[PDB]
């Protein structure tokens, strides 16, 4: 037949990418499990992102990997393959990560049939090379297209998802309770800061915004890792209200549980934005001149602020954008951000 029989099979999925790219493979994993209700499915991430998939309804078995240099990586991959093959005779391998290293891995497993997309150096040995749609789909839909290229039909998924466990609800409950957040407070959280400069809203704007709400009765958290601390300090430094600081204060599992508690999240395009979405949190997302189509808020209750909107509401109320705010995200207004929140805050 012109399909691929997925149900009743042992299957491996290989994806060793980054926090964001991973969460985006999660709706694909729901769709898979729908067409493979009985299949035994196993996932392979990179050691760090592991708390993201641990608890997850669609998977049977999750196996992680480390890395740093070349020899180290490949040694650990030959390993994983061995490890996988000690567990059972894998029927189908699907590679979602087309770089040579992961492509290597998918090959090294050596299943009767390999599919998905791999580096052209391993192409030859595959059963069916399903190429990924980089031009016409959002990233999560494009992962699913692999399944459609394999003949899947029912693709109706329910968005990004991260299953959080009890112990995490608690790490977060204390922390929050610690900071005298009450069960009834409206928490609005911020994830600012990125390795990329043009992804950073002026520090004082965030400060003004957070203060805006805090002055109104809202409570405000700040997220991030140890590297975001330098980008958050200058905000929290100039706020006249008391923020909560959750920066570098959580691991990923805990982080979701902390973010779950948010009635809202204002943020730049960065992995934590998907973590938010994967917990049902309404999103105000700051894209500059950057196009949200591909890696934006998938299946989310959000509002993406980009340059055009800034130019149009510019004209709209006759306000002119200043030459000093031309570059990057600087075309976005405290008032733009404020408005979008208050809107989503209502609609939710």
């Amino acid at each position: 037949s012109n399909a691929m029989e997925l149900d009743y099979k042992r299957i491996v999925v290989t994806f060793l990418m980054h926090l964001g790219d991973v969460i985006l493979t999660t709706p694909f994993l729901e769709v898979l499990r729908k067409a493979a209700p009985h299949s035994h499915i196993t996932y392979v991430i990179d050691e760090k992102l592991q708390q993201v998939m641990e608890y997850n309804p669609n998977i049977d078995e999750l196996i992680v990997v480390d890395k740093k240099g070349r020899h180290n990586s490949i040694s650990g991959l030959n390993e994983v393959a061995r490890e996988i093959n000690a567990k059972g005779k894998t029927d189908i391998v699907i590679n979602l990560h087309p770089n040579e290293r992961t492509s290597y891995l998918a090959w090294k497993i050596h299943a009767p049939i390999t599919t998905g997309m791999s580096h052209f150096l391993f192409r030859p040995f595959m059963t069916k090379y399903t190429r990924l749609d980089r031009k016409t789909r959002h990233a999560a839909d494009m992962y699913i297209n692999v399944l459609e290229q394999l003949g899947v039909t029912d693709t109706s998924n329910s968005g990004l998802h991260i299953e959080i466990c009890e112990e995490w609800r608690c790490q977060a409950q204390e922390f929050y309770s610690s900071h005298g957040l009450t069960d009834t407070d409206i928490l609005i959280g911020f994830n600012i800061g990125s390795a990329v400069p043009e992804k950073r809203w002026p520090a004082e704007r965030f400060a003004h915004v957070a203060d805006y709400f805090g002055r109104l009765g809202y409570k405000t958290v700040f997220f991030g890792g140890p590297m975001d601390l330098e980008m958050v300090q200058p905000v929290v430094e100039q706020m006249e209200t008391k923020p909560i600081v959750a920066t570098g204060k959580f691991q990923l599992g805990p982080l979701a549980a902390a973010m779950n508690r948010c009635n809202l999240l204002i943020t730049n395009d960065s992995g934590p934005m998907h973590v938010g979405i994967s917990q049902g949190v309404p999103i105000v997302a700051l894209y500059g001149p950057s196009n949200p189509f591909f890696y934006g808020p998938y299946q989310a209750h959000a509002i993406v602020l980009e340059t055009m909107d800034s130019y149009e509401i510019g004209k709209s109320m006759k306000k002119i954008i200043k030459e000093g705010n031309y570059k990057g995200l600087s075309v976005i207004s405290e008032e733009q951000v404020i408005k979008a929140a208050e809107t989503l805050l209502l609609e939710s």
